């Protein structure tokens, strides 16, 4: 019986080999951006409203044309067989059963078509390939398999310097492969190529500058994820949570604005919402639950987050996620 | 001989069973709001005035039609027999003898009429019942018994997630019951129902948004308590002390504005006053004193707070609480 | 060989009885204001100037009609025989030989006339007596003995709550007495009585509010000391260093503006100067040096501070204290 | 295999005698400015840009008429034979081979002409001599030997109070001497004397006030180094990184603006650039690498910094250093 997301991190550290726990936990460089994601959420306080009608509190949203049960999706995390033998299929099944979107990775350890067959209306995360037309082929595979959005990762012209991985000499076990199969830096040209090749909404993940948010709308994106890649890319990149309010104001409803990095409770989901997010992504905690207890672990985590989101919303006087977006906040110490 | 309120916490931790100390000490979630209540007071500094007439320093106030000896009341705390066998009666007697108002709880472990019979002009705290007309019956019982104000708790549509209690598996001992006897969320409609059913002042406890303070005045409240429920309700709710000055300015004398959360000395009372509070509530420390030494413990705590309030006021150049409200403050680190 | 003021605190803690070290070190209440005095100085950074003429760097000032060797005086500290058998006479002799003013206390453990006979042009600190005309008699004694200024302490309507002293049960040894011999709160009337009874400059020690600084000038004060009494009076009083710049601007040269609280190096003297102080007082460190090594200890401390002040000034491009007052500062973390 | 600059500090502490490690690591006074250099960088976050062309990322700059491989030079550090027997020659050879400028010190432990003979287009750091025409003789020696800029240190009218050195009784071993051979404070007159005696660019190192930056341009400087001398001069001097943006704006392209103090990664170089620096100096880390492994150690450090700078730039969307200067930043906690 886990009563917070931190109970699951403790359980995952017990089970996983050290080097795999480090691949999961780590960030780039000195891990300043990884720590700052948590700092930034901890400094945000909500100003709750009282005495509102809570007869029919709902945590549901509509996004990219589908109803979701919570304002949350599972973030793209590569190589989930590292954490549990059922890898992506375990997490995808749990997500489906919880009504939350699951992002299938370009570097998934089970093929995208197998994970899409689980059901649950899935999203697909794209890394740009050096071999471009292979890029558009992954996108078409994803669309043919029933994925509902293309989450184009735009913060990885190459992978950051993960010092834990270097120190550990980490490499994929022989038994974990990139099951969908040397990548190139993406540009605004790449975005347009993808937009022209699909009818699915294109979501740019890894935007932090206001002007890049605005350009994303101008480029025809359906959404952005305001994100420093969990502190795994530029060490010293600002947390997404610190940019979110400014970005929300700048796009002024022109696309969905998601945030990630450090979300560890339903109260953090409420903070993100109050700052203007349409939804959040959650990465590491979903992998902790997978490592600890497989599919059932992920189910328990999603049930716990659902309960915490509903609790937080109602304590704050919000019968709907839209009401939560109208909450005010105060930055503390 | 206790020389600070912290001496009493040490004494209560020694005597109480762990799970009961945790019920008392704990907050919701990660306990961020519980910690922030203390942080927020610690960052406030007073700018004292010198060379004023202190011939007749008085700590008295008039509130809800009665003189009180200090700008303080005992906060509503449920189930006080958990802490000492004499429970509410011990605290109520001490409060009476100190000249400070005592708030009788809807979840008192001794009936409201027994505690009111102690004397001391008492207040009554209301939780809204799912069974509404039972709500108005508790209010009428309280008024018939001589309570002087109705403290309507508006921040508990349901109880928060108290992880210490969950982890401990805490439940009331068989020997502690809700002696006044399934509740429902309160709304502004509920407030009006209460206001129409009583001539007593209605005080809304748990207001943090400025606009809710203003609506409270418009709704005919006689007072509000600016409060995050001691960090026991929404985890991430702003401390009341951080909202107080803004709220005081917004109501511009339309009702009494009390604050609670983390008050642990007469100097903290002075801070609250300087920020504009009419009075404060004190919760946990009163229970520490009750656990440590029963009625006499609570008497000692009230005498110590009285001394500290008078000391602080005079060192700050204030012959009256109104003068203290005109002090300026500076936020530090 | 002491190379910083902190070397002397270590030496004094070794020698003094615990309860006497606590009388010296302690503050009121939770000691928040005592800690904040240090915090506040630590957050101030100087913006030094380069490439100025330093041929004739001088640390001298003119104050209350006399040249002083440094922009520093020894603060009033009661009962110096607590620290060393030669008490006040040891400190006064050292101060004389260093060219810095020494403040003789109303609660000195050697009579004011004996300490004045040491020489060095001394100041006299006044506590207002309940018996008023005795007040004016102490002032006249001081003036007859050759004191050069009356430092009227205005922040002690009564003594603060020193919890270390309470816990230790501290009291003066039989062998330490108030050698100049039930006091009353001072008012603006008291200030005028003193001003009318002496031709010496009257300096009000313990001013923190801007308006009290202004009133001090209007009342004919020759100086003020911006001070929270070393955190020994109101617990939660703002540090003087945090008020200084505002106060300096408000009096706009109408009286000398001194500061105290936490000065522990020549660099801290430079900070105080840059914020606009005419001079600083130093309390605890002078007593550490007295406890450690008597007169010679105090001499060593004054020589070390002189060296640090001259070093700091010159590294900052300041050939005179007036130049140091024109330095700019930046508040950091 | 070192994967961060901190790996080299650990290696140098193992090898060097304590008193020599302290000479290198220490600062003046309480070491507040030394610590603040790190604090200040840690509070700066970069707002990276995405989706830019990174086909030809280059870390090169043009400065003082020469191409440099990175926006970095080796800071002047006296007496490098303290750290390794090959001293300056080892560091100069490494710097040459990495394409980065090396600053030859007036207090070098190998003569300036020997170090210049290594090649690599070197700079020369000047301390003003009490014997002035000797000053201009060092400058002419440097120019005759092929140095490309005169880095005039303007923050050392005399050496600061290094308490570690005092406590250790540190002095140069007999086997380390000032191989180029009682100095005097420099003034603006001295700057002009140097400017009139050389055609090389004159760079003033140790400027922190905005007005001194402006005067430097007016005086004909080719550059300034915004610097508190690694916290070794005035204890309480503001970090250069906290002044940099203001200074850059004030000179508005009138000279090159370099910064130093606490640069410990390529990400810190990116921060400095984003705040407007033309280039940085790096001191202590270069000496750590020299102590640990001599010339090859310094080569490894420069290769690691090159990799980190290129990584940071590209993750931030910058194909050139000029693009990096146009990045925005956000100050965090
Ligand atoms: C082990 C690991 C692998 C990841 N792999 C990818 C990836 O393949 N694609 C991607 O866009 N983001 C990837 N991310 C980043 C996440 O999508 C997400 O931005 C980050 O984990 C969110 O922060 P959180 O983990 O603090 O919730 C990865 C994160 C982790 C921890
Ligand atoms: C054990 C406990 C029980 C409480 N029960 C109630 C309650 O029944 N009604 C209510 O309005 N507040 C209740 N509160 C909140 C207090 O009235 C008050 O808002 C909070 O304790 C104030 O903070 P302090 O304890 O830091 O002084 C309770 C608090 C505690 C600690
Ligand atoms: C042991 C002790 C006794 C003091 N006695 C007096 C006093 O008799 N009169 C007075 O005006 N201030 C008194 N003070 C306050 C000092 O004058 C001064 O304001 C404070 O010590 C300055 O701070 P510092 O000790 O941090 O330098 C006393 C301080 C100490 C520590
Ligand atoms: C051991 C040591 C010796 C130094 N000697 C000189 C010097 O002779 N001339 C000079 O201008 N700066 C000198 N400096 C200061 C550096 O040039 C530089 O400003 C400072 O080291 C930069 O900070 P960093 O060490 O944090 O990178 C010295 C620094 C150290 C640590
Ligand atoms: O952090 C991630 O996205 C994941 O570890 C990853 C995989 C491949 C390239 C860069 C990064
Ligand atoms: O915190 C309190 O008010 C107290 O523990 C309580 C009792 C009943 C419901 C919610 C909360
Ligand atoms: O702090 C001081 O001034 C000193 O301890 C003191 C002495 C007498 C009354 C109040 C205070
Ligand atoms: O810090 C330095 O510049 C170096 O230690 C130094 C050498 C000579 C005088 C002052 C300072």
């Amino acid at each position: 019986t886990y009563v917070s997301l931190a109970d699951l991190e403790r359980a995952a550290r017990d089970v996983l080999p050290g080097e795999i726990f480090d691949f999961l936990a780590g960030g780039s460089g000195t891990e300043a951006s990884l720590v700052a994601n948590r700092t930034a959420l901890e400094r945000v306080f909500v100003i709750p409203r009282m005495l509102r009608d809570l007869t029919d509190v709902t945590t549901e949203i509509d996004i990219f044309g589908r109803r979701a049960a919570l304002p949350m999706a599972v973030a793209p995390v590569a190589y989930q067989r590292l954490f549990h033998p059922e890898g992506e299929l375990a997490v995808a099944r749990a997500a489906r059963d919880a009504g939350v979107p699951y992002t299938i990775c370009t570097l998934s350890s089970v093929s995208l078509e197998e994970i899409a067959a689980v059901g649950g209306r899935p999203w697909f995360q794209l890394f740009w390939l050096r071999d471009e037309k292979r890029s558009l082929d992954l996108v078409r595979r994803a669309e043919d398999a029933g994925c509902e959005a293309i989450v184009f990762t735009v913060d990885v012209p190459w992978m950051g310097r993960r010092l834990r991985d270097m120190r550990n000499g980490f490499a994929l076990p022989e038994w974990v492969t990139a099951a969908n199969f040397e990548f190139a830096p993406a540009t605004w040209e790449s975005v347009e190529a993808v937009r022209a090749h699909t009818d699915l909404p294109v979501v740019l993940k890894g935007i932090l500058a206001v002007e890049d948010a605005r350009r994303a709308v101008d480029a025809g994106a359906g959404g952005i994820v305001v994100s420093n890649h969990g502190g795994r890319q530029l060490d010293g990149a600002v947390p997404g949570i610190e940019m979110l309010g400014e970005i929300v104001a700048a796009v002024s409803g022109g696309c969905e604005v998601l945030v990630d990095g450090g979300i560890r409770s339903g109260g953090d989901v409420l903070k993100a919402t109050a700052l203007g997010a349409s939804a959040v992504l959650v990465g590491r905690p979903v992998m902790w639950a997978l490592a600890a207890a497989g599919q059932d672990g992920v189910r328990q985590l999603l049930e716990l987050l659902a309960e915490e989101v509903r609790d937080a919303m109602g304590l704050a006087g919000c019968e709907s996620v839209g009401a939560a977006r109208r909450l005010n906040t105060k930055l503390g110490v």
